[PDB]
């Protein structure tokens, strides 16, 4: 779960 500025 970490894609660019959606990232956790």
């Amino acid at each position: 779960x970490c894609f660019x500025k959606t990232c956790x």
